[PDB]
Order: C-alpha cells, then sequence, then structure tokens
C-alpha cells in the first residue's frame, strides 16, 4: 500500500500536472485587481460577465447565482459559486462581519484577489502576521496552513486548483459539528451540482 | 411513481400538519412584544439593574412560570463559534425566557432551528448578517431582532452586550444546536450539566404549576 | 439502598482520583509557577522574541536536561475552544508542561475545563478573561499573571500581538482531549496533529531519558 498510495498519487498528481485547464491564476488575479478600488457589488458584475465573456458555457447564469454561507475552521463568510469542476473552481467570495480562523490545509491551490476591505494571514512557523489591502493577490499554496482574519466589508475573487473533492471535507467540517445548518449544506451541493453538470454538458457539446 | 418513500414524506407532512397545528392552536403564557416591551422600558439603565426590575416584573404579572433566585445561575452557552452566558428565567416545550449576553467579543452562525427567537438588546451592539446578503446591520440598545423559523444569519456582539430573549416553537430541536459546540470543540460537560441541570428544573416548574392547576 | 455496581464504581473512581491526587502531592515538580512567573516578568515590556531567547536560554541553565533543545523546536498551531494560536513548547512530562503561547490574530473562546492548573505571564499583547457566573471581564496587560484553576472555565480573547509564557501543573493526559477537538471537527489539520504529537513524544522521551540517567 505504501508503493500503492504512492503510485496512486504518482497517477493523481500526473493527472493534475497534464491536465489542460480552462483558467489560470493569473487570469482571474488580473481580472479582480483591475476592478479593485471600486464597490465590490460593481466589481463582482464586471468580473462576472467578463468570464462570461471570454469563457462561454463555464460560468453558471445569474439565475443560478446565490449567496451561500460558509462556516469553516472558526471563520464564516459567504461565497458566490461561479465555476466548479473537479481541479478548478471559481467564486466571490467575503464576509460582512468580523470572522477569522483556520484557512485549512487541503490538495488545492488557491489564490485570493481582495476586491475591499483588509485581509490578515498568519503563517506557519512565525509570530508575525501581514495585512493585505484591496488590489493583493494572496496565494494559499499547497499543504500550507495558515491563519485568516477578515473585516466587517471584506470581498474577494477566489480561484482554486488542484484535488477539489478533498477540499469539501474542510469547507463542511464546521457545517456538520458547529452551525448543524443543513439547510446550508443542501444549498452548497445544489449550487456544485449545477456547476458540474453544466461543465459536464459543456464537454458533451464539444 | 409509487414507493414507500413517497408514504414517508406524506408521514412527515401530516406529522408536521399535525406539529404545526398544535403550534398554531396552544394557548402561550408570554408574547414576543410582552418581553420585548419589558426589555425595552429598561433599555438606558444599567444592566443588572434592568434584569432585576425584569424578573420582578416577569414574576408579578406570571408567578409560577419564572423560575426562584435559588435556581437561577449564569452559563456559558457556545455554539455556531460564538461564546456568552445565559440566565434562564422560564422554560417549556414550546416557550422559553431568559437573559443572554456576553462579555468577550464574539460573534458566528446564529443557527436554523423550528423556533422564532425575539432579542431585545439591554446594553452592546448587534451586528447581525442576513443570509443572501452582502451587507450588515448593527442594532443599538432598545432594538428588538426576530429570528424568524427557518432563517439561518450571522451575529456577531461586542464585549458589553446584553439582551433579554423569548423562544417560541418546537423548543427540543433548538438544543441540538445549542451543544454542538460544548460537544465537539469546548467538551465542557460541566457547562453542558449545568445546562441540562436549568432546562429539567424549568420544565418541572412548569409542570408542577399545571399540575396545581 | 442495592447499589451493588453502581454504588462501587462510584467509591472505585473516588479511590482511583484520592490515589492519583496524593500521588499529584508527592511527586515533587521540577518547575513552579512562582518560578515561571517571575521568569517571563523579568522580560515583560521587551520585545517577545528576545524575551522567548533569553527565558529559554534561562530555563536550560536552571534546568538543564529538561528543556527541549532548538533542533527540536518549532512553532505549532493550537486550535481549541474556537480560537487559534501557536506553540513552542520548551518542556514537558506527564504532570508538568511549559510553553510559549501567543497569537498573530484576534481570536477567542472557550479556555478549557480539564485536571490542570495553568498560568500563563504576558509578555506582549492583551488578554481578556471572563469568569464563570460573572457578567463583567478583565483586561490583562504585559506583567500580569493569570491562574486557570482545576475545573474552572473562562472565556479568553487575545490581541493581534499578545504573547506569554506558559506553566501547567496537573494531570496533563486529559487535556489532549480539548487540545484537539477544534483539529478534528473543525480545521481537519492532521499535519498540525502529527506536529503536535511530535513535540509532545519529543518532550516525554527526553524526561524519560533523563530520568535514566539518574
Ligand atoms: C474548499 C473551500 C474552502 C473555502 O473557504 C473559503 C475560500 N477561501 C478559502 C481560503 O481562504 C479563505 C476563503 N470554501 N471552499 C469551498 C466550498 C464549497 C465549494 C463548492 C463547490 C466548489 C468549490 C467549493 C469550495
Ligand atoms: C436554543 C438556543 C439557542 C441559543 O443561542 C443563544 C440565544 N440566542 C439565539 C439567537 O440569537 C443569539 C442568542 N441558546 N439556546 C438555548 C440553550 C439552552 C437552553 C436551555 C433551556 C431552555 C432553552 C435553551 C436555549
Ligand atoms: C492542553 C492545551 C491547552 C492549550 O491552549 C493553549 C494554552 N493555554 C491554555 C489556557 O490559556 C490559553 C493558552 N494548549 N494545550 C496543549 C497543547 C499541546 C500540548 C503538547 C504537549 C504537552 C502539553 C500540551 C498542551
Amino acid at each position: 500500500v505504501v508503493a500503492g498510495l504512492a503510485v496512486l498519487l504518482q497517477l493523481i498528481r500526473g493527472w493534475l500536472s497534464s491536465k489542460s485547464y480552462v483558467f489560470n491564476r493569473e487570469e482571474i488575479a488580473r481580472l479582480a485587481k483591475e476592478h479593485s478600488g471600486l464597490d465590490y457589488e460593481v466589481a463582482f458584475s464586471k468580473i462576472i460577465v467578463e468570464l462570461r465573456k471570454k469563457h462561454p458555457g463555464h460560468i453558471l447564469q445569474d439565475e443560478d447565482l446565490q449567496w451561500v454561507f460558509v462556516n469553516a475552521g472558526g471563520w464564516m463568510g459567504s461565497m458566490c459559486l461561479l465555476h466548479a469542476s473537479l481541479t478548478e473552481y471559481v467564486l466571490l467570495f467575503g464576509t460582512a462581519v468580523d470572522t477569522g480562523g483556520h484557512s485549512g490545509r487541503y490538495w488545492a491551490e488557491i489564490s485570493d484577489t481582495i476586491l475591499s476591505g483588509t485581509f490578515r494571514q498568519w503563517k506557519e512557523g512565525t509570530t508575525k502576521s501581514e495585512i493585505f489591502y484591496p488590489g493583493d493577490t494572496i496565494v494559499h499554496e499547497v499543504g500550507e496552513a495558515t491563519s485568516v482574519q477578515w473585516s466587517s466589508g471584506t470581498w474577494m475573487v477566489e480561484y482554486g486548483r488542484g484535488f477539489i473533492p478533498s477540499t469539501c471535507a474542510f469547507a463542511l467540517a464546521d457545517t456538520i459539528f458547529s452551525t448543524q445548518d443543513f439547510l446550508t449544506l443542501f444549498y452548497t451541493v445544489k449550487v456544485c451540482s449545477k456547476a458540474l453538470l453544466l461543465e459536464a454538458s459543456t464537454h458533451l457539446s464539444q
């Protein structure tokens, strides 16, 4: 099993290393930084329009968009899932309250471009934290674990790469053992299923 | 489409119709406006004096329904990522009245349950973030917030927030959320014992009052 | 009055507690809360990085063979009771532990109710403590020393730069259940759990090796 799971990780990491992707972290970061310094609602709408223009058939429609609460690692915010597959996902994340906690250690590289508010990150193994402002882009690398903190008006555009199904375990831990808000769990499963079916339908049409 | 699960769906539906029918026709003791007004009368005063005056008024207008001072104690409450303390004045299978608040800065998930809850802030601040929005509102002493049935919001409190809270609905379902952090995070089973203790005392007081009538 | 196994299990657990509590009175610990408190208060009001180094040097001087070496030191995240910080474990046994705790973010939550008396001397930042059964909290500043007694439960809150020297006495294995609750049911950071078990095992083996050499 030692060589078994090692070869399995060789196969999975080889697929992630050779898989023609749709998005890239630089693309979403530039598109978000162009609209940084504006109202986060205007930035959200313009970014959604640009994403559907440059990537048709990959972003959910306005009818299928909804703010879903996200409780994880001790912080609470809300997300609007724009795209999601087995290796990529794009969403609009943020909170209207002061929260913070564990960022989560998962098999996925995540990039967050702050549109408004503040982002305090406390990296592992240090005794000092850094504060990031609108326009900045933060890269949560694979296997990294940090402490995150957000202000009462933080909103950002987030893109994640890697083995996405592994990350959902962390995204639903507090919803199971703390909030017990199973309706929010249903909303998350619903919008994720819609994004997966949209990506599957787009693959079928091609 | 026919299956035994269709009967389970209709069975839960008729079970809900029966339970919601009981909740819709059950002569209650308190009402949210009564508790809200009594708490708003004492807003702008020292919250300890307000607590005492509210307890005296509740025991005057509703004898045999509020616990005595011997059975009152501040119990910590950890739920949804926030932490506060409660003083349970009355509790039944459909209603409960308590004095809630925190002396530290906490916040998190308000909880989605089968109960309508009303909180009248005596002192401090209350930040509420409703579901599906991108902006939150801040409520000040005197305000009254109604957390409706099935609603889920994000709450945040200051380092000196204190309020009088009244809840209506299917109370036993809500206790699962009130003890989640106490089981999987704090593991402070002594606080769990205190919560079960004051809950049992309030239920037995209400049962004894019904027996005397 | 047919207690049967019930009246005996109650008395059995009572005898076990008297056995353990007698052992804690006859264990003749190495450190004491006043010793660690003074050593931390001497360097309060200075940079917490400099204070950490001087306290580690003083601890290794006055108690050789009881503090981990620099090779075995690493900052490990600590998630418990709803708050998140970091620790640097200097010494740990079955009845004592010494570490440098603190956080660089604003956190707070349940202090945890366990079978151990804990003393924290703040080097920098602020410490808000909310005792059970009260409606007001107190704020402690660098130089102060807070004693979380056995069986006590308070609400803790720390600022974005709070750092302290902490010493714990009592039945240490019971406390690890609370220290790893959020890491299991909230963070799911199994690598941090591995780090915690790693540094804890190193401290236990160091103390065992020092006892064997004596
Ligand atoms: C995996 C995951 C982590 C997370 O946390 C908030 C994002 N950021 C994380 C790091 O920095 C702070 C905020 N949400 N989320 C998620 C939740 C639900 C999802 C549903 C479908 C697809 C991806 C889905 C992804
Ligand atoms: C069900 C429940 C929710 C809760 O949360 C704090 C209240 N508020 C909620 C919304 O707004 C913020 C604060 N406590 N609680 C509870 C806990 C223990 C109880 C024991 C006996 C009777 C009712 C008992 C009720
Ligand atoms: C049991 C425990 C609680 C805790 O919390 C931080 C300490 N303080 C608590 C009260 O005041 C605020 C901070 N860490 N910790 C721990 C974690 C890992 C340990 C490993 C080995 C030995 C003791 C070990 C002890």
